[PDB]
């Protein structure tokens, strides 16, 4: 195998522009280690970039055409690879960013989204997901507050 996507979405599905997402979200944060702990997670180079060093308690495994670049993490260069990596778990985490997920989605039965109140012009976007193919099993909505700069809602959905 079950391969998931999580990932936070700004209106129309913005997920990343030049420089890192202006919001602080530590609720999103909280729900994403709960969800993505003691299983593997994929993700770009670029996503590794901007995450800074390896998720703790995670098997990181980095796609990149190129060799790899931190010893702490396991480096990879196509889609089959970056699997055959995770073994034979329950569920494989994909974690980003816009090219590795539409790779991915295809091949996905389960996402896990943030769907984040922020207007942000972006440069990159979640996949388009159709209802026809996603039933959401699980909806939580929060408001801002004093930790998080825009109201979020979770989200888990289920390939029919
Ligand atoms: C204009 C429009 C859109 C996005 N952007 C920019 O692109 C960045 C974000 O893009 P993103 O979210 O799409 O990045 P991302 O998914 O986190 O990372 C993309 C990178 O992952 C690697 N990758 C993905 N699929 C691969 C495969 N099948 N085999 C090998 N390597 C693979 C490549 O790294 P390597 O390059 O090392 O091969 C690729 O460049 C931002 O800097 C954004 O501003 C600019
Ligand atoms: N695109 C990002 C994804 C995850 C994180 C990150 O720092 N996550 C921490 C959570 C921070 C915490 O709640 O302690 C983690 O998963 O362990 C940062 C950027
Ligand atoms: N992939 C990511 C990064 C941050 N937050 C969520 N929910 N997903």
């Amino acid at each position: 195998m079950m391969i998931s996507l999580i990932a936070a979405l700004a209106v129309d599905r913005v997920i990343g522009m030049e420089n890192a997402m202006p919001w602080n979200l530590p609720a999103d944060l909280a729900w994403f280690k709960r969800n993505t702990l003691n299983k593997p997670v994929i993700m770009g180079r670029h996503t590794w970039e901007s995450i800074g060093r390896p998720l703790p308690g995670r098997k990181n495994i980095i796609l990149s055409s190129q060799p790899g670049t931190d010893d702490r993490v396991t480096w990879v260069k196509s889609v089959d690879e970056a699997i055959a990596a995770c073994g034979d778990v329950p569920e494989i985490m994909v974690i980003g960013g816009g090219r590795v997920y539409e790779q991915f989605l295809p091949k996905a039965q389960k996402l896990y989204l943030t769907h984040i109140d922020a207007e942000v012009e972006g440069d990159t976007h979640f996949p388009d997901y159709e209802p026809d193919d996603w039933e959401s099993v699980f909806s939580e909505f929060h408001d801002a507050d004093a930790q998080n700069s825009h109201s979020y809602c979770f989200e888990i959905l289920e390939r029919r």
